[PDB]
RNA sequence: CCACCGGCCCGUCUCGCCCGCCGCGCCGGGGAGGUGGAGCACGAGCGCACGUGUUAGGACCCGAAAGAUGGUGAACUAUGCCUGGGCAGGGCGAAGCCAGAGGAAACUCUGGUGGAGGUCCGUAGCGGUCCUGACGUGCAAAUCGGUCGUCCGACCUGGGUAUAGGGGCGAAAGACUAAUCGAACCAUCUAGUAGCUGGUUCCCUCCGAAGUUUCCCUCAGGAUAGCUGGCGCUCUCGCCC
RNA sequence: AGAACUUUGAAGGCCGAAGUGGAGAAGGGUUCCAUGUGAACAGCAGUUGAACAUGGGUCAGUCGGUCCUGAGAGAUGGGCGAGCGCCGUUCCGAAGGGACGGGCGAUGGCCUCCGUUGCCCUCGGCCGAUCGAAAGGGAGUCGGGUUCAGAUCCCCGAAUC
RNA sequence: GAGAGUUCUCUUUUCUUUGUGAAGGGCAGGGCGCCCUGGAAUGGGUUCGCCCCGAGAGAGGGGCCCGUGCCUUGGAAAGCGUCGCACCUUUGCUGGGGUCCGGUGAGCUCUCGCUGGCCCUUGAAAAUCCGGGGGAGAGGGUGUAAAUCUCGCGCCGGGCCGUACCCAUAUCCGCAGCAGGUCUCCAAGGUGAACAGCCUCUGGCAUGUUGGAACAAUGUAGGUAAGGGAAGUCGGCAAGCCGGAUCCGUAACUUCGGGAUAAGGAUUGGCUCUAAGGGCUGGCAGCCGACUUAGAACUGGUGCGGACCAGGGGAAUCCGACUGUUUAAUUAAAACAAAGCAUCGCGAAGGCCCGCGGCGGGUGUUGACGCGAUGUGAUUUCUGCCCAGUGCUCUGAAUGUCAAAGUGAAGAAAUUCAAUGAAGCGCGGGUAAACGGCGGGAGUAACUAUGACUCUCUUAAGGUAGCCAAAUGCCUCGUCAUCUAAUUAGUGACGCGCAUGAAUGGAUGAACGAGAUUCCCACUGUCCCUACCUACUAUCCAGCGAAACCACAGCCAAGGGAACGGGCUUGGCGGAAUCAGCGGGGAAAGAAGACCCUGUUGAGCUUGACUCUAGUCUGGCACGGUGAAGAGACAUGAGAGG
RNA sequence: GGCGAGCCCGAGGGGCUCUCGCUUCUGGCGCCAAGCGCCCGCCCGGCCGGGCGCGACCCGCUCCGGGGACAGUGCCAGGUGGGGAGUUUGACUGGGGCGGUACACCUGUCAAACGGUAACGCAGGUGUCCUAAGGCGAGCUCAGGGAGGACAGAAACCUCCCGUGGAGCAGAAGGGCAAAAGCUCGCUUGAUCUUGAUUUUCAGUACGAAUACAGACCGUGAAAGCGGGGCCUCACGAUCCUUCUGACCUUUUGGGUUUUAAGCAGGAGGUGUCAGAAAAGUUACCACAGGGAUAACUGGCUUGUGGCGGCCAAGCGUUCAUAGCGACGUCGCUUUUUGAUCCUUCGAUGUCGGCUCUUCCUAUCAUUGUGAAGCAGAAUUCGCCAAGCGUUGGAUUGUUCACCCACUAAUAGGGAACGUGAGCUGGGUUUAGACCGUCGUGAGACAGGUUAGUUUUACCCUACUGAUGAUGUGUUGUUGCCAUGGUAAUCCUGCUCAGUACGAGAGGAACCGCAGGUUCAGACAUUUGGUGUAUGUGCUUGGCUGAGGAGCCAAUGGGGC
C-alpha cells in the first residue's frame, strides 16, 4: 500500500541532482553563418573538473563575429588538447583533434565524439568519458550519415550536425575498483541521492512486491512485461533472455 | 349470534339453444352446471381524546475496532541541499629519498629518513554490550553508577531550506513523521452500528409462565405455534327434572 | 520579639582552567537595581529570595539588523482549472522610462555665465519583479573614567569611513 | 625596587605587581615562481622531508609585499601596589618607584608564510570596488593663464531598529528551584606522554527541597578473608589476575600487509657520581644555558607504575569479509548496508517515475565508462542437469478465436442475417547469475552379503563438484576416536541426507567482531561456609507531610456448597491500644485476557477468490490539407470455360 | 568578380555544364570607418560646421533547420492491469481446525405392544433406470431337489415326480403377491386434458409425494371391470428474469392498420448450505464487543491406562504347590502418570524447571525390638509394631525423567493450587528482529532446530518472629509452683572379645567394656585463624603549609603489623 523507492524517484523532492558546484552545461557553439560558410578560431583558456562527471570541461574563448566581445563556451575536453591550443570550429576547418566540423564532410572511419542527433542539437551524443562514435557511411543526395554509437547501435543521422574529433578525456575511468564504501559515497554525493540501494527482498511487502515471507526469497518471476503499472516494474524489465551471456548479443 | 342448505354479483371451464338491430357482422344480450373473490343477501361509519402493542425516526440510557470530507504540523525524529563550528595524547610503520655492504653481472641485503591508512590504545564528542545492578506511586511518562563500541571519519553538530498522511522519509527495525505510527493530529458527518456487557427510580391488591414444534448463513438471535394476562360478550341455576 | 539556614570575621573543605569561573547565540520578558512588610508562595524555618508593594534602569555613522546573493520560496507574460486557485521563473512576452553627446524650443539665478523642462538623433542583452543568513560576503573607534542598575553607546582625550 | 607572610632553628628566603590602544613614520624580521653582471659537469648549492638548475645553478648587486615586532606623536597629565596632609554627606592634592637589565625553550594558545599529501570527493554565488587596453571629446593658447587632480588641508551631515538580566544541577524546554536535554570563546602551576586521574592559585560554593541522637535486622555502594580454587550456576554472571616504561624473545596460519602489546622472562626507589649529545666572540682558545641517554658506586626490614593512571591469555568450532547502520522507551545481531560479481530496458517523438490538469515536471547544468530496475555479497577455485508448467521475449494478414466502427443483403422501418476482421488469446522458437525442480524397481564379485556391471516405467531433467548429525537429522542421548574419575555438551571421521547443495549461491578463508559455543593455565567468597568493617538509609525525635486500595471486615480444623470459606453448620476457642521485621493468606493491587472461541465486528498484507479503476497497448470517428504510381472488391456491355 | 580551376569549340574569344574567395607554424590587437562621388549655411569665388549614397550589391511570401498529414489531442470500443479501491472467507461440532454430513429425502432397530420421541447412536441407501420395467386380456408357474435319456462330465438339452413362495417383482431394506403384482404372448400410450376437496413433516403454511372423486376424449377384454405411470414406503426446487405452447383473447395512452413490446394460464432453464447471497487465504504487527454457553492451570466426579495388594493353585523351585514365586481366571485401593467430561475461574488466580525453607503421609532403603527360609557363620530374601532420626558430592542436559563416577548404615517413594516468581533465577516454553529445513505462486505456517529479548508495588488486615503493655490481687518490691505449649539427639569406625563360636575347608560373628568419629543442637573466645578506622604505630606516591620539625588533602590514598 506504500509507494516504493523506485516509484518515489519521480517526485523530485530529495532525489534532485546536486547541481550546486557544477561549472556549466557541456554544449557546443551555436550554428551560424561563420560556422556554415567558413570557420572561426578560438583559444582554450583552461580545463576544469566538473563534480559528478568524469569528462573534463575545457573553457574556449571565441571572438564574436558581430559584436566586439569575447564569447566563453564550455566544451567536453577531448583527450589530447592542452591550454593554448587553437581550436577551429566551422565547416571547412582542418581535420585535427579538438576541431569541430559537420559529419557530412569528414571521411569514413573518423573517430569523433560529442555529436548532435539533429542539426543544432548542440552536442548531445557520445558525451561520457572515453566514448566515441564511428562514422561508417555517407550519402550525398538525401543527406544522411550512418554512425556507430558506443552501445554498438548503428543510427542514421543528418549530415549537417557537427562533431568534435577525438576521444573524450578520462578513458579507463572504470578500471579502478572503488575498493571501499567511502569512495562510492563521496562519488555519489556529488551526483545524487541514489547510492544506498536497499534490496527489495529485504524489506516488507508493503514497500516492495518482493519483500516478505519467512525466507528471504522473491517468490515471483522477476521478469516483468512492459505493460506493468507504476510501482510494479521491479527486477528485470522485459528481459527477452536472462542468465549469463554466451558470446555477443547482436541485437539491433 | 352459531352451523348448514339455497339465492344474487365479478373472473374462469363444459354443454347446448334463444332474442335484438342507427344497421344483420370472427355484432351484442341471455341459460343450466364446477370452481376462485378481501363480495351482496335492510347498511355503520366519520371526527376528537385516552390506554396498550408493533414500526421509522439518534428513539430507554452509556459504550467500540472502522469509513468519508476539509484543514494543521519536518521546534522531536528520517532524509537531501546551502552556510558555519569541533575532534588531547601514544602505538604499527605505505609510497618516495639518502648512505653503506656483498656480487663478474643481474641484483640482493642492512641502518636511517620519510609519515599513508575508511589503521590500533585512548580523551572531549557520538551511541548504549553486560551487571538482565539502583530506582521502578523514581531525579526521570526511559534516568543514574561501574563496565562498554567508535573516536580523521560511511565523523559529530548549530542555523536556513525541500519533501505532509494511503502521503513524506527510511544503510529496511513496517522503524520515524511534536510523549500517539501495521496509516498523525484537529473539527464535522456523529447521539455512526452493535444479534454484545452494565444500568433502568413510589406503595398496595389480583392473576401469573417458558426454556418446547416448524423455518431462517439459522446455534449468544428472530419469526411462528404453545404457555400467560387484560377487555369483554352469549347463555345456565337460583321454587317425577 | 523570634537564628543552624540571613550578614560580617576566622578556621576547616569542594569545584581546580574540558570548573560549581568570566562572557555570549536561541529561548524567557522585567526575572536587573534600590527601598519596605513578612498571611500566601520557597516542599522545615527564615530578618533571606528569581515572592509581594513602590520607584528606577537598556543612550551607537565606525556592535549587529538594514545591503548582497546561496540551497529555496515566489507575481506578472503564458497555460490549466467548475472554482477559491494552481503548475510554471525563463519558458509561447512590444517585459531597458535611464544615461554620454549633439540639435530645436521655453524657463530661472548677478540672463556675462550656468541650472532645469519639452521634442528629435545616436548608443545601451535583462541573465528578468521581489523575498531569502543577528554564525556566509559586507568601507570605517580605540585608551582611560563614570552608576545602586549602561558601555567600543555616557564624559574626556586621540582617530577614521 | 615597592608591599605582604614565617622566623623555637635555618633560609640575600617565599608570595602580588613592575604599561603602551586605534591611527601615521622609520627600523628589525619573514616571504618572493621579481630584475641586472656572468654561466656550470670533477655537477652544484639546498630541506626534518622533498625539491631547483642551460626554459640560466652557485656567487655578487638591487626591487616588491606583510611588517599584529621595536622607537617615536598619541604617551604619562590618565591607569595601578606603596608610605601621607585636609576630611568623616565640601575628601582633593602631594613624591617618589613604575616606560629597570636580561636569557632560555621538540613548552601551550592565536596568527602569518613555505611545502607536501589525499580523489571515480575539486570543495558557493551575488552586491560593492579597482586596474589596464582603446582615444569619441574638452582645454588657455603664452613670460598671462585654463581644462582636471585617486595630493596636503578646511567646512557640513550621517536617518530608523535592538542594547538591562539568566544563558543555568535555580531566570530556556520537560505541568516544578526536576541527577534529563540545549549551539560557541578564554583557558594556569605540580606529577605525568598528555586538555587522562590526583593535589593547589585567580574566581565561585555551601554538599544540592531539612537537622539532632543511636549504629538493630534488611537494603544500596565500597574492601578484605585462613585451606581448596569454578567443586555454585544453563552458563567464570559478578567479582578477580595482568595492566606503564626499558632490555631480550615472539609460534600455527596467512591474501605476506598481519597475527603482535602473540605467548613467555629480567629491571623499576633514594642520594652522590662519570661519559656523551650545543651556541657565540678572535686571527686551535675564552664564556653562555635546555634536559635527555648510558654505565657504575653507596643505601633503605626485596620496598620501588609504592596513590592515581591501566590489554588476562592460549587451543578450536558456527556465522558475518572488515570499518559503518539498525528497532528513541524490552533485541546492536548471524540482521541491514558495503566494494566486488552478474542480469535487464533505453540513442531523447527514448528508459524508469511524479502529476486532477498543459507536449506540465525528476533523473537532466544528464547521453551507453550514462541513467533507471533487480539478485548475490571480501580473495581463490568452482557457477552441474532440466524451458514440461508458471513468467519474459520474437516471428510470417499460411493459420483458429476476436469489440466498436465500416460494407452488402432481407424487411414499410425498427430489426435481423452475412462477408471481412486491430491488439490480445491460442500455435511455434529462445531464455533458468527469471520464479523454480532435480524419481522409483530387478539380476549380477570363487565364504556370504554389500556391491564393479547391466535391463526397464515415468516426466523436462533425476542431486554432478562439494558439505554435514551442522543454526539444516523425526528416529537420536545415531556409530567410532579423543577430551572427563563420570559427559544428552565440544572436536575429528562415517554418510540412500524424513527435509544439505551450488549467485535460493556451494566449499574455503588471513585480519576484525560489546556475535553463539567447548576446553586449558593464573586468578579470585560463585561455592565449601559464612564472618567482620566503612558511608547513606532503614530506627527515635523537631518541622512538613501524600498515594495505591477500601461491600462490611479480618484466628483455625472438618462438612456441605458454584466441587478450595472469613461470615454458613459442628467443634477448637476468644480481653484493649500498640512498635520493628516478615512476605503464608486475603483465590492482594496494577488493565472490560495481548492466549482459545463467538460476532453474519473491523484493520494490515498476499494471490490463478468476486466486482471495478488509474495507467498502459491497439481499432474507429474529427482536427487533418494537396500530387503521382500501384493492389484488392463492388455495378456496367462483351468474348473463352464446366 | 578571375586576384581563380576548369571538361570543351575556337584566329581574336565564347559559357553547354561548374568549383567560389580570400581567418591553419605562434596563449598579441581587432567595435563605435578610412576613402570616393554628390547636397547646404558661412570667408568673393576660399575656411569652418552639417546631410545622402558607394564602401557593406539586388529581388522575395515563413527567423533558421528537422519531421509532418503522421506523431500527439478529445470521444468511443476491445485487451492487460492486487499498481490501487470496495467487499466475502457457509453451518453442525463433547473447545476450534482437520476428519464426517448426522445440512435435502427413504428402509429396519433404537423407541419402553396407539401416534410422537435425541446424540458425530447402529446397520444401510438416493440425486438414477424404464416407450417398457406403464395399462389391459389370455396362457403358464418359480428357486431347489429326487429318478432317467448318444456323445454329456458338478453345471448344455428332453421327460416324470416332490415342490406355501424357500425364486422373481430395475436398483438399500421392510411389507405384499401363485390360474398373482412373477415369465411369455397380442393391442396400446390414461406416462394425455380440466376444476375442486383430502392424506403425509404440519404453523396443520408451501413444495415434493400420495389418496378418492367429478366433468370430456381414448386404450384394453366378449364382459363385469382396470388404467389419468412404475405393487407401497424416497428418487426431487420459491420470487425476479429468459424460452416455449394456446386464444382467430386484453393493452400498446388523440383516433385507425401492421411489426414489436407488455398482459392471462401451464411446461422448461436453478438456488445439493436442497423454504433458495453472487464470495479465497494469512496476521507471531494485530484491534474491538463479549464468553468460563468454550480449550491451554489447579481443584472436583470415575479409574480405562499407570502403580500398589488379596483369593483360587495348574506349575517353577534337584524331591516336595504355597522358604521364595506363581500362569489360566478373578476381587480391591490410589490420584505420585496419562486420559474422559467441562462444574468454579475470560472487567487476568502470573502458566516449566532449578535454588532456599517448613510440615505431613508409609506402600520401610538403613537404623531400634522381632517371626520365617532351600537361615552352619557372614552376606541375603519374605513380613510384623514402627515415620523418632537420615536418605549425600559431581560429569552432560532448561530439563521432570534417565545414565554414569565416587562416597555411604542407605543413597526409598511422595503430598501441601503437579508446595513455594509482591522469595529469587529467566536456562526453555510463549510476542515483536533474524537464520536454516519442509510446505504454500504468495502473504505466511510448523508439539522442527538455533541466537538477543523490561520479571512492577506492601506503609494496610491476619498469621509468624521479637518488645512495650493490659485485666485482677488496695500500692509496690523480693523470693517462688506450673496449668499449658514446644521438645534432641542420630548414625558409624577401631581394639579386647576372637582368628573364638560356627563351618571339612574357604571363610567368619555376637553381648559386656574401652577409644573415638559423622550429622544436628546450645554456647564461647584462653589458644589458632578472619575482620579491622581506637583512622594504634612505623614506612611510602603526588600536591600543599617558605624550609627542617609537625602535619593535611587524594569520596576510609595504598600497603606491613
Ligand atoms: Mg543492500
Ligand atoms: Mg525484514
Ligand atoms: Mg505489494
Ligand atoms: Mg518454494
Ligand atoms: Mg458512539
Ligand atoms: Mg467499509
Ligand atoms: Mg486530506
Ligand atoms: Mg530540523
Ligand atoms: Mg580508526
Ligand atoms: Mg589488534
Ligand atoms: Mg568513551
Ligand atoms: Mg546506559
Ligand atoms: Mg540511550
Ligand atoms: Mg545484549
Ligand atoms: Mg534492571
Ligand atoms: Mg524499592
Ligand atoms: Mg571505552
Ligand atoms: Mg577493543
Ligand atoms: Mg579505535
Ligand atoms: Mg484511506
Ligand atoms: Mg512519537
Ligand atoms: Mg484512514
Ligand atoms: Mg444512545
Ligand atoms: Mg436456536
Ligand atoms: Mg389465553
Ligand atoms: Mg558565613
Ligand atoms: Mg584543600
Ligand atoms: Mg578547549
Ligand atoms: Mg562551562
Ligand atoms: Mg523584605
Ligand atoms: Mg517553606
Ligand atoms: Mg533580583
Ligand atoms: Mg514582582
Ligand atoms: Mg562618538
Ligand atoms: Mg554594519
Ligand atoms: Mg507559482
Ligand atoms: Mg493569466
Ligand atoms: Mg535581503
Ligand atoms: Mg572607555
Ligand atoms: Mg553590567
Ligand atoms: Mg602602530
Ligand atoms: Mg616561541
Ligand atoms: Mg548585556
Ligand atoms: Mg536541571
Ligand atoms: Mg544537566
Ligand atoms: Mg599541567
Ligand atoms: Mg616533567
Ligand atoms: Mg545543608
Ligand atoms: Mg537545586
Ligand atoms: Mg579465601
Ligand atoms: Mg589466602
Ligand atoms: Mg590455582
Ligand atoms: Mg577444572
Ligand atoms: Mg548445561
Ligand atoms: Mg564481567
Ligand atoms: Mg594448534
Ligand atoms: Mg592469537
Ligand atoms: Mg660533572
Ligand atoms: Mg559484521
Ligand atoms: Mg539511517
Ligand atoms: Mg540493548
Ligand atoms: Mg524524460
Ligand atoms: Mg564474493
Ligand atoms: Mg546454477
Ligand atoms: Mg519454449
Ligand atoms: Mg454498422
Ligand atoms: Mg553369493
Ligand atoms: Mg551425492
Ligand atoms: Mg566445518
Ligand atoms: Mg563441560
Ligand atoms: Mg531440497
Ligand atoms: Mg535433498
Ligand atoms: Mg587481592
Ligand atoms: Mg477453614
Ligand atoms: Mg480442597
Ligand atoms: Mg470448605
Ligand atoms: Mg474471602
Ligand atoms: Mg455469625
Ligand atoms: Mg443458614
Ligand atoms: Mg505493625
Ligand atoms: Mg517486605
Ligand atoms: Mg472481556
Ligand atoms: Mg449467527
Ligand atoms: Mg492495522
Ligand atoms: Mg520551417
Ligand atoms: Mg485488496
Ligand atoms: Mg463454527
Ligand atoms: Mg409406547
Ligand atoms: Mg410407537
Ligand atoms: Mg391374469
Ligand atoms: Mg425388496
Ligand atoms: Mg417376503
Ligand atoms: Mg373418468
Ligand atoms: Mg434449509
Ligand atoms: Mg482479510
Ligand atoms: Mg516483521
Ligand atoms: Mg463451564
Ligand atoms: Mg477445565
Ligand atoms: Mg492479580
Ligand atoms: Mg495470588
Ligand atoms: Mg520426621
Ligand atoms: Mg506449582
Ligand atoms: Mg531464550
Ligand atoms: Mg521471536
Ligand atoms: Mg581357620
Ligand atoms: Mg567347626
Ligand atoms: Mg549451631
Ligand atoms: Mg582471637
Ligand atoms: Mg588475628
Ligand atoms: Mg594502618
Ligand atoms: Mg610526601
Ligand atoms: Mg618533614
Ligand atoms: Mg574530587
Ligand atoms: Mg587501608
Ligand atoms: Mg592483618
Amino acid at each position: 500500500g506504500r509507494v516504493i523507492r523506485g516509484q518515489r524517484k519521480g517526485a523530485g523532492s530529495v532525489f534532485r541532482a546536486h547541481v550546486k558546484h557544477r561549472k556549466g552545461a557541456a554544449r557546443l557553439r551555436a550554428v551560424d553563418f561563420a560556422e556554415r560558410h567558413g570557420y572561426i578560431k578560438g583559444i582554450v583558456k583552461d580545463i576544469i573538473h566538473d563534480p559528478g562527471r568524469g569528462a573534463p570541461l575545457a573553457k574556449v574563448v571565441f571572438r564574436d563575429p558581430y559584436r566586439f566581445k569575447k564569447r566563453t563556451e564550455l566544451f567536453i575536453a577531448a583527450e589530447g588538447i592542452h591550454t593554448g591550443q587553437f581550436v577551429y570550429c566551422g565547416k571547412k576547418a582542418q581535420l585535427n583533434i579538438g576541431n569541430v566540423l559537420p559529419v557530412g564532410t569528414m571521411p569514413e572511419g573518423t573517430i569523433v565524439c560529442c555529436l548532435e542527433e539533429k542539426p543544432g542539437d548542440r552536442g548531445k551524443l557520445a558525451r561520457a568519458s572515453g566514448n566515441y562514435a564511428t562514422v561508417i557511411s555517407h550519402n550525398p543526395e538525401t543527406k544522411k550519415t550512418r554512425v556507430k554509437l558506443p552501445s554498438g547501435s548503428k543510427k542514421v543521422i543528418s549530415s549537417a550536425n557537427r562533431a568534435v574529433v577525438g576521444v573524450v578525456a578520462g578513458g579507463g575511468r572504470i578500471d579502478k575498483p572503488i575498493l571501499k564504501a567511502g569512495r562510492a559515497y563521496h562519488k555519489y554525493k556529488a551526483k545524487r541521492n541514489c547510492w544506498p540501494r536497499v534490496r527489495g527482498v529485504a524489506m516488507n511487502p508493503v514497500e516492495h512486491p518482493f519483500g516478505g515471507g519467512n525466507h528471504q526469497h522473491i517468490g515471483k518471476p522477476s521478469t516483468i512485461r512492459r505493460d506493468a503499472p507504476a510501482g510494479r516494474k521491479v527486477g528485470l524489465i522485459a528481459a527477452r533472455r536472462t542468465g549469463r551471456l554466451r558470446g555477443t548479443k547482436t541485437v539491433q
